[PDB]
């Protein structure tokens, strides 16, 4: 697919039982998802951006699917007001930026 | 160019003369630098980033050549984490997300 830039590009993404709108975002190096109670071990982190950091959960290899194709990395899960899909897994979906 | 995204997409921008690094940034609505000086008149705006809300000036009309690309809009100057070029400018140089 192409996707131009006029409106925020949000896709569906599915993650287990719960599908959510979610960012395809190039500026994010990181996927970062509202919170949810996910299974399974996690690690704390603090992430940084405009306004400042929010404190997360980061999950590894958890398999999400962004737009019928499969992906599967690492999440991290906290107070985003946004969800989230950074670089780590729109390499696996094969996204590029063309202009 | 086709820009893959192993790697954060940043590039080489023009601006009031000045050469500065910026990241292609389709999570960004608008465009933002780090502090600066840009001539003429500017007005306060707040925007709302992950950490929070931030105090950035607006200037309207500003030309900036984006990796060889013109674009001419509005660039808010002020605390983000780094230079982004946002969907207001990656519309004037006919960026596109492909997978
Ligand atoms: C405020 C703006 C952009 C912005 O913050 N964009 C981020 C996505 C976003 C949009 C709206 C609300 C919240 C977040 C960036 O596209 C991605 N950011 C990175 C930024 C780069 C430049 C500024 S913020 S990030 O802060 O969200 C971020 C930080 C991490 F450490 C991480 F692991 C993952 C992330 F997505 C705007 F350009 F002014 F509109």
């Amino acid at each position: 697919p192409q996707i131009t830039l006029w409106k925020r590009p949000l896709v569906t993404i599915r993650i287990g039982g719960q599908l959510k709108e979610a960012l395809l975002d190039t500026g994010a190096d990181d996927t970062v998802l509202e919170e949810m109670n996910l299974p399974g071990k996690w690690k704390p982190k603090m992430i940084g951006g405009i306004g400042g950091f929010i404190k997360v959960r980061q999950y590894d290899q958890i398999p999400i699917e962004i737009c019928g194709h499969k992906a599967i990395g690492t999440v991290l899960v906290g107070p985003t007001p946004v969800n989230i899909i950074g670089r780590n897994l729109l390499t696996q979906i094969g996204c590029t930026l063309n202009f």
